[PDB]
């Protein structure tokens, strides 16, 4: 019933599937690359698929629980998730306790639709003191690792502007955050979200 993670073959559908979102979502980052480094490009080094079928049906009871709060409108989105904590993710969920951050949207876990924003979290807000071992936040060397999640977002707080704010209003499962504007996905509880696929990865210099 633990976790089982399957090398994915670079050949399999899945694995191509899986490259070309986490390639194609990059994007040019306001802050010039400080937080996550500077690259257009990543070198995969493998995927893998993370099974768990105690975390599965938790996340499709809560799916459901969702869907019925929202005119049975569940919004799953595939989105990437960046975290120091990413090892006990893939073993354990989303423990609200340590996926949990903050943020201009407030305490949550965080997700994007762009993996390059999700690499910017990999090791720490604002990319924390960078890789281990070089303290390097634009490291060329060390392997990263970010997941790509299955999300429940049911009904999504909208925010806009440059706010300071601590949780979405009432009634709302998820905030979609934008603050260019890429949107960062918060949910608020651990079950909203299946850590799919793990994949590690190198940022090429450009
Ligand atoms: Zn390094």
């Amino acid at each position: 019933q633990g976790t089982i993670l399957l090398d994915l073959a670079p050949e399999d559908k899945e694995y191509q599937s899986v490259e070309e979102e986490m390639q194609s979502t990059i994007r040019e980052h306001r802050d010039g690359g400080n937080a996550g480094g500077i690259f257009n490009r990543y070198n995969v080094i493998r995927i893998q698929k993370v099974v768990n079928k105690k975390l599965r049906e938790r996340f499709c009871h809560r799916q459901k629980e969702v869907s019925e709060e929202n005119h049975n409108h569940h919004n799953e989105r595939m989105l990437f998730h960046g975290s120091p904590f990413i090892n006990a993710i893939i073993h354990k969920g989303f423990d609200e306790r340590h996926a949990y951050i903050g943020g201009m949207f407030g305490a949550g876990i965080y997700f994007a639709e762009n993996s390059s924003k999700s690499n910017q979290y990999v090791y720490g807000i604002g990319g924390g003191t960078g890789c281990p071992t070089h303290k390097d936040r634009s490291c060329y060397i060390c392997h990263r690792q970010m997941l790509f999640c299955r999300v429940t977002l049911g009904k999504s707080f909208l925010q806009f502007s440059t706010m300071k704010m601590a949780h979405a209003p009432p009634g709302h499962h998820s905030v979609i955050g934008r603050p260019l504007a890429y949107a960062e996905y918060v949910i608020y509880r651990g079950e909203q979200a299946y850590p799919e696929y793990l994949i590690t990865y190198q940022i090429m210099k450009p």
